[PDB]
């Protein structure tokens, strides 16, 4: 079986069985751009189910990366068609985050926002009946989120892991007070 | 910079950038249920539209793969909430060519219905406006649909390629002409 | 309280409450382009849910209309940038039924795509596990197709009614075989 | 031919026909839980490329109404399937502006949401590529939000209307500002 979920951005340079040291086929991948976990998204959704409830994963990862097109782009004020709707989302964040970002130096905000979505995707994540009844249940399911230095190596990139619905509330509201206060 | 876009499935044992043998960072991977390009999920064609427009790749790989969970749902009986819905999308492939799935054997049907979905899906990408579009403005784009076996390999198929909207025809129906002998 | 629910065309020429003589609000509406209900669309499929569940009605109304700009589009080889992607739906049941329409003048074409489209979607209404369920703890559930004729006032436009799965099985695959041979 | 699109609640008290008073075949009408413009959306979004490109309609109103389940769903803490994956953005809304309706009494805080909400869907509309383009290739294109009211009618409101981007962020900014005084 596998034991992880890996949800990463579709993006190259982020390379998940390579990365880590984990074992071949170990990993159920999912990846979109930005590594996204919308709501109102039965793609990636479909494979958090399909991992949750038949696989009986006990992981699941969301993990994204440093110089990601997907987070420059949100940001761009350019029309590139498509992938602008799927990424107002993330614009959304940017701009939930503002008085955050708006201090940063306009680069350091590349960066910032990428460790922001990582944040907010695990807490879309934990907010999916999917998880939460898993939990319900009392099945084993923790949530990660990660961002892999591109030009690095990763770091667990917040203390925003959940094991339970509660845990995802102090790990988010924390990770998301401790990235607008260095 | 990358230089293919591989829509694969989720599952563990079929990961893009081992079975390929591309240069590190050249792959841009989707990974889903039963590697489906559905015309209205924007997770997907967000993937394909990014690597068509902003990356301007000129390949794109659709990976299918034998004893698939996605396929093995589909085609039975049992709820599994939004995998449900997800799938609906193969178990209308699998009416689609009930004759020619109605001959075959109960045993071979999961690996012919892998097959037709293949095919099916590259059918779907090619009419997508991203890639019609970057046809019909002269950009070079092939697509190519394959399906993987763990314990054997690619299978040498002939199978589906479209380098224009009227080769997609041609690779498509011959495809289904060819799956059809039996 | 509501007692139906209409899932019909956005299409003004077609105004569910008026043209019936149903009483007011009496109608729970959803409106999208070619009164589609799509396997993976949390849109049409949240009203469809809200309807069930939630309010309880005992009648979904799938309704399309003649002189649809959707139908038109559907089959139109034009570019129309979004709109193309989600009649994409339409044109693999063209496609499907196209030995059918095949042998029609292009025009009676148009409006038997129509006819062909709703009892479609009543066949997608009914493969909902939403509607299934409904049906599965023995809640009265019935769904209908009908075509509103613009030009005249409709027609139980097909005996495409189901009250439960086997009923949709009966009804859709006489009307689809009704609709080929007159 | 129509003239203005209509985004209202599928709720059966708020026909957009009988609220309105334009002539027959003017309306274009999508209804869905809450009235939502989500990003990535096919179904909706279809409906507004439709209008502007297609129809050339140059009103899009934004109706939401007091009294809504869609809202009340979406602070409560039930589950209700999908409709819960829908009303994720609408507890998102209720989460961007907790410090306003923190303040506010608990029975005023649906009727508070509700307004919310248009304010926000309008912001999503205009922040949409179809809108976008359409004033920045120059077409006339008015956004409009209202509430309405079954026991009292347009809640005479002052509130929001963009006909440029910049239209948009004055008026957005300024009706949360609005609200926001108590
Ligand atoms: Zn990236
Ligand atoms: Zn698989
Ligand atoms: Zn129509
Ligand atoms: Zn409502």
């Amino acid at each position: 079986t596998p034991h992880y979920l890996w949800i990463g951005c579709s993006n190259s340079r982020v390379p998940a069985e390579k990365l880590t040291n984990l074992e071949p086929g170990e990993l159920f991948v999912h990846r979109n751009v930005a590594n996204q976990v919308i709501h109102t998204d039965f793609n990636c959704l479909s494979v958090v189910q399909y991992a949750v409830d038949v696989l009986k994963i006990e992981h699941i990862i969301i993990c994204g990366h440093t110089n990601c097109g997907g987070i420059h782009a949100a940001m761009a004020d350019k029309d590139l068609g498509l992938i602008n709707n799927w990424l107002l989302h993330i614009r959304d964040i940017w701009f939930k985050h503002g008085h955050l970002l708006g201090k940063l130096s306009p680069e350091k905000r590349a960066d910032m926002l990428t460790k922001i979505n990582v944040a907010e995707q695990v807490y879309n994540l934990g907010r999916t009946s999917i998880v939460k009844s898993a939990w319900e249940r009392g099945q084993k399911l923790s949530l990660h989120g990660w961002v892999y230095d591109v030009n690095d190596g990763f770091l667990v990139d917040q203390g925003v892991m959940a094991t339970s619905r509660e845990t995802l509330e102090i790990s988010y509201r924390n990770a998301i007070a401790r990235l607008s206060i260095l």
